């Protein structure tokens, strides 16, 4: 009834898996080959022709951020957004902030030397804003448990850790971002996340490969 | 009680005015000087330091797309989004699609000659997808009346018309995009929009000026 088209290393696909598993929704994972895309993926998502795509009752929903809100509205139990409109707007604001800065991270895989060290400092600054103004002193962006904001920022855990190791740069460190680093450790320790993350060695292998073609 | 910080020519500020006026919400418009920004705008929006910013009960909400959903949730009467989760996801999807392509339009103010004619054809293609897959045969993106999707695409009416006249290119034409062009005319004819759009001559003067510095 619920099908998920996506990659086994994509952080965007994992956001959807986390949300469905937090809701207790049974789903079939359909592995999408990037070199040979199926007839379903080209008709379900004709605009971007990219993953992830959620299919519910044969109807497709693309773009992980739209998918996350569809899951929240379709399965309202175990809420992943607050009910207060101002708090919901702040959650949307931080999610959009992360989505806009998912471009400054690309410079970590293209630049080198003193140009790479400039890109790393820019990413640290983006993370510091998120830490100070978004997370604050809460355990999670969702307060005492993870919400859509934590899910949207989960890529700053093992995916960012793999990029840091592939490019030889340090960005999310305890000395510079103590609260965000403590959050990243707590996020990965949440049993739902721990049981549903890609193998680090396989993910690191992929990030090294991506860095290679991006120079 | 409700204050709006924004520009008198910005399409993003007009989206917010339309939504507040469709809800019957009394608000004070605070004109924001770009050369000399007030102490309020720098504290209310410390992340982008940009307009528009809605302030409700002294609390700021930035980013027109987050603001539009806050207005919809705070004043739920006269709905501007459908109740069905799939239809709401499709509205969010098209809004995000327009927000992502609000970069291909920038090439209309930077390129010239055969490079400008390439940018115009790219924008026509973006609009054709919106027309075929988003609008279809409906009078408005919201069906029989305007919704958040129409509001988010209102910049394709007189703002796009001013860019077309400033750059000497044709993008949204009746021969090539008949349904989207008919929509653009119907949108501008809606009394709420007609009574709340910038003066065309002043807007054209601004677009010519923006084209100048962007080359
Ligand atoms: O833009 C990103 C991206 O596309 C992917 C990715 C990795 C593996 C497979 C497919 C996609 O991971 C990221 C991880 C990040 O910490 C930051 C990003 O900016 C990205
Ligand atoms: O990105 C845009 C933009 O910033 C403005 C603008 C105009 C006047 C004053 C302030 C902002 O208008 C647009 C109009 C469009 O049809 C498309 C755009 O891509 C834009
Ligand atoms: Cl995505
Ligand atoms: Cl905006």
């Amino acid at each position: 009834d619920v099908k998920l088209h996506g990659s086994w290393v994509s952080p965007f696909n994992y956001r959807v898996i986390w949300a469905l598993k937090l809701k207790g929704v049974e789903f079939e994972h359909i592995v999408e080959d990037l070199t040979n895309k199926s007839e379903l993926l080209l008709k379900y998502n004709p605009v971007y022709k990219k993953i992830p795509v959620l299919v519910h009752g044969g109807k497709p929903i693309a773009e992980s951020l739209v998918i996350l809100e569809y899951i929240e509205e379709t399965w309202p139990e175990n809420p992943l957004l607050p009910t207060d409109p101002y708090e919901r707007a702040m959650a949307r604001f931080w999610i959009q902030y992360g989505a806009t800065k998912t471009a400054a991270f690309g410079a970590l895989f293209r630049a080198s030397g003193e140009e790479l060290e400039k890109a790393a400092k820019e990413v640290v600054e983006v993370l510091r804003v998120l830490e100070e103004q978004g997370l604050g002193d809460k355990k999670f962006f969702g307060g005492d448990s993870i919400n859509l904001v934590d899910i949207s920022f989960g890529l700053f855990t093992c995916w960012l850790e793999a990029i840091e190791e592939a490019a030889g740069v340090k960005v999310l460190e305890p000395s510079t971002l103590p609260r965000l680093h403590a959050w990243a450790q707590n996020f990965i320790e949440v049993p739902l996340i721990k049981e549903n993350i890609p193998d680090y060695d396989k993910l690191l292998l992929h990030m090294k490969g991506v860095r290679e073609k991006m120079m």
